[PDB]
């Protein structure tokens, strides 16, 4: 990967909560020295979101003891009493390396968070797991999982949301070590499936109101919605949180944005938030990938993009997303393309592999219009994105590869009002990757895809009728 975080060597998996210290954004994440192997967190800074300096590990995996998911605050205050400006983190662990155990671990560093100690006591015990006895209340024990903590500030407290099976659960604190139980967070369509990695944070919309967000990574794969990141806008009030409405909003409708994770931005941390996710899915993640031969490494991160909360008519909020500001710096040459008009397909004069590429297309008859990157010139490999019905899909079928396969989930397709004739696409390519920047960022689709040395082509095509292409412009990527 030319532009995404991988790890120098190993499995990577989900990513932690980024910290702000020494002028920089800390990204902890979860890593294996075998793929799907216990292991534990690693670090790794970044000042601008794109450029990542791994540091290794921080939080160790230990003799039937690995490190799971959770996150890390800074606790400026000293309230956990480790130190003002103290680094504090909360993972689960399975104690005794029972499932049924998994309970929360606190971790601290002093040092900006390079270096953690671990608090030998869990600050919240899975008392389920040691009542439990029956077949459903052991499987209940076994999801009491991945901390996120936040600080309420109008309340002057800490707030830690839990992800369980299909339901949320909530603990709050004055000093990050001792936690109160609140009542959990209940959702009624439950093959909307989850709750792992959840969030729970504020931000200002445009409009200037405050409002709080409570996310999670989903697998809605059986009722048509994604296997994402979905999340609730609504209020926290101390006890429960408060949905504006159950359904909840989707933050990517691609394949692989898994575990996915927001942070405030160090410029503007109440409208600005920055994303990050593993670029996987579990339908089949424990597997070897192209790169674990070629480097021995296996799995990349998502681009890191930005978020802000944009008011809709009738008063309702949603996410909007586009990729860091930042990645500007990295173009190394800006291509733009004559505009014209497609009436079948039509090969553009220009190859790569690491790549932005937007552009607007037109059409009235044509029930499908469409880009394919990552085209090999033999024609038989590419990843199409384009428009169909009510769906702006990316096809990365016909990029399946011999022998890591990702089929059959080939076609990935975000809402689009059926009625439009006109689209505009920001297109992010890399070697084993496709991120796709839907008209305003209310839509994006992320996923991995296989790409072979030779597919660096670009096509057009469209099927029942004419379509204009235009404002074409494909900017570069290397490191600079
Ligand atoms: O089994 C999940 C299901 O049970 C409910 C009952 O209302 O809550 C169970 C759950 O709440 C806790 O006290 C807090 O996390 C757990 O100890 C207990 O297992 C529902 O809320 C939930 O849907
Ligand atoms: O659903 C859109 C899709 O399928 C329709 C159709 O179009 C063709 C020919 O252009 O493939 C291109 C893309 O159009 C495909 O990747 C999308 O799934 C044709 O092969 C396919 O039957």
């Amino acid at each position: 990967a030319v532009y995404h975080m991988t790890p120098p060597s190993g499995w990577l998996c989900d990513p932690q909560r980024p910290v702000t210290t020494h002028g920089a954004y800390q990204l902890y994440y979860l890593h294996s020295d075998q793929n799907n192997g216990p292991g534990g967190w690693d670090h790794a800074s970044t000042t601008d979101g794109v450029a990542f300096t791994h540091h290794g590990t921080v939080m160790p995996l230990r003799p039937d003891f690995p490190v799971w998911s959770g996150s890390a605050v800074v606790d400026t205050a000293n309230t956990a009493g480790f130190g003002a400006g103290a680094v504090v983190a909360l993972a689960t662990q399975p104690t005794d390396g029972v499932r049924k155990y998994q309970e929360q671990y606190l971790y601290w560093s002093t040092d900006g968070g390079f270096t953690f100690t671990a608090l030998p006591d869990p600050v919240i015990v899975n008392t389920d797991g040691r009542a439990a006895t029956t077949p459903a209340e052991i499987e209940n024990a076994e999801w009491f999982r991945d901390p996120k903590i936040h600080w309420d500030t109008a309340r002057g407290e800490w707030v830690c949301v839990i992800g369980r099976l299909r339901y949320a659960a909530f603990y709050t604190s004055p000093n990050l070590r001792d936690w109160t139980l609140r009542r959990n967070f209940d959702y009624p369509n439950h093959a909307l499936g989850g709750i792992e990695c959840p969030d729970l944070f504020e931000i200002t919309a445009d409009d200037g109101t405050r409002h709080w967000v409570l996310a999670a990574s989903m697998d809605a794969y059986g009722i048509g919605l994604p296997m994402t990141y979905a999340y609730w806008t609504g209020t926290w009030d101390g006890e429960q949180f408060h949905a504006d409405d159950l359904t909840p909003q989707w933050l990517d409708w691609g394949w692989d944005w898994y575990a996915a994770v927001t942070w405030p931005s160090i410029d503007a941390p109440e409208t600005k938030r920055l994303a990050i996710a593993w670029m996987n899915n579990w339908k089949y993640a424990a597997r070897d990938v192209p790169t674990d031969a070629s480097d021995g490494y296996n799995g990349q991160n998502s681009i890191v993009r930005e978020l802000r909360l944009a008011r809709q008519p009738g008063g309702w909020y949603t996410l909007l997303s586009t990729p860091v500001a930042a990645l500007t710096n990295y173009v190394t040459a800006t291509t733009t393309l004559p505009d014209r008009t497609v009436d079948g397909s039509a090969v553009l004069p220009w190859n790569g592999r690491a790549y932005e590429i937007e552009l607007d297309i037109a059409w009235d008859t044509a029930t499908n219009v469409g880009i394919s990157v990552g085209r090999s010139p033999d024609g038989t490999r590419h990843t199409n994105i384009g428009k169909y019905g009510a769906d702006l899909y990316v096809d990365r079928g016909p990029s399946d590869l011999a022998g890591y396969s990702l089929a059959p989930y080939s076609r990935a397709a975000a809402p689009i009002d059926p009625g439009a004739r006109s689209v505009h696409l920001r297109i992010l390519v890399d070697t084993q990757s496709v991120e796709v920047f839907v008209n305003a960022g209310h839509t994006v689709l992320s996923q991995q895809v296989h790409f072979a040395e030779g597919d660096t082509g670009i096509s057009l095509y469209t099927d029942g009728g004419p379509a204009h292409f235009t404002g074409i412009v494909v900017r570069e990527i290397g490191q600079a």
